[PDB]
């Protein structure tokens, strides 16, 4: 018989992930999301009350289940291993959730009012990169001209939703580390 | 060493050191040391760090502004992007430090931009129009123009990350629907 409330909301979130991923936050409306979800706009607005909250719920559903552990501490301040773990977790997440790559990239490069609320669901843990790189540089293992340029370089490649069509994930992780460890 | 051989040594040294640390991370002192010349001799030939930087772009950048790749390729965005990527990857392979420095300036805009622009970044910026025309014509498929510009920028320019496989692998990632 009838769909459950949980199923309909899930359908709407799948739709919103898809549509937000295609057209960005600004380029997407609740009307197109409802249409994609095959639900009445009224029902979609009853459950989520607007695209802002729907966007938040997208990051919550398809971002990280939990804040990630500190990779440097987890790897006992072995910077190469910390970075391998960091890169493995994130490239794997983006492989499974390409839209989060696109959306997180946009929020990283252009700070919006939404940042503070969505941060725990992806960007907060993604920001561990800086300390990993500084540690590796400090330990004489990573070599790069600028920390911020290296952060932007990795952010751009790791979050790109179609990276798997250019390069395997495990290879991407290896190649990123190699580029840093080359003296 | 002749005047010309000495200038050559200074430019090679400048390319190297700038390539390692970027503009602000390098000094004329350490350039002149790498070149095995006296600092005043570096100044005689190049009038300082900023002009030496300009001269590095002049020597190891593009000789001329590149032609509009879309026009040249009858608005075939796949052929336009192939030609763009080929000229740029070939240039970067010969002088990889220029990729590093162009990346530095692209990601973090400085007061140096307008002087160095036509030696690399100016022609490099055709990327946006090429991708947008490909998207308009149904032959490129991507979610964010800006992310895609930055993704390609990162692959092409950023140092130390099979060239033949490269151009076609980039294009293949875009032509996929």
């Amino acid at each position: 018989h009838m769909a459950s409330r949980e199923q309909t909301m899930e359908n709407i979130l799948k739709a919103a992930k898809k549509k937000f991923g295609e057209r960005g936050y600004e380029g997407t409306s609740i009307q197109e999301i409802a249409k994609e979800a095959k639900v009445n706009v009224a029902m979609a607005s009853y459950y989520f009350n607007g695209k802002e909250n729907l966007y938040y719920e997208v990051f919550k559903k398809y971002g990280l289940a939990n804040e990630l552990p500190n990779f440097l501490e987890k790897n006992q301040f072995n910077p190469i291993n910390a970075l391998r773990e960091y890169l493995t977790v994130f490239t794997t997440h983006i492989k499974e959730n390409p839209e989060i790559g696109t959306l997180a990239y946009e929020e990283i490069i252009k700070e919006s009012a939404r940042l503070e609320k969505i941060k725990p669901y992806f960007i907060g843990s993604f920001e561990q990169l800086k300390e990993i790189l500084q540690e590796g540089e400090k330990q004489g293992v990573f070599h790069f001209f600028s920390i911020n340029h290296t952060i932007h370089w990795i952010t751009s490649i790791v979050l790109f939703p179609k990276f798997k069509k250019f390069i395997d994930s495990a290879d991407l992780v290896s190649r990123i580390i190699s580029a840093l460890t080359d003296k």
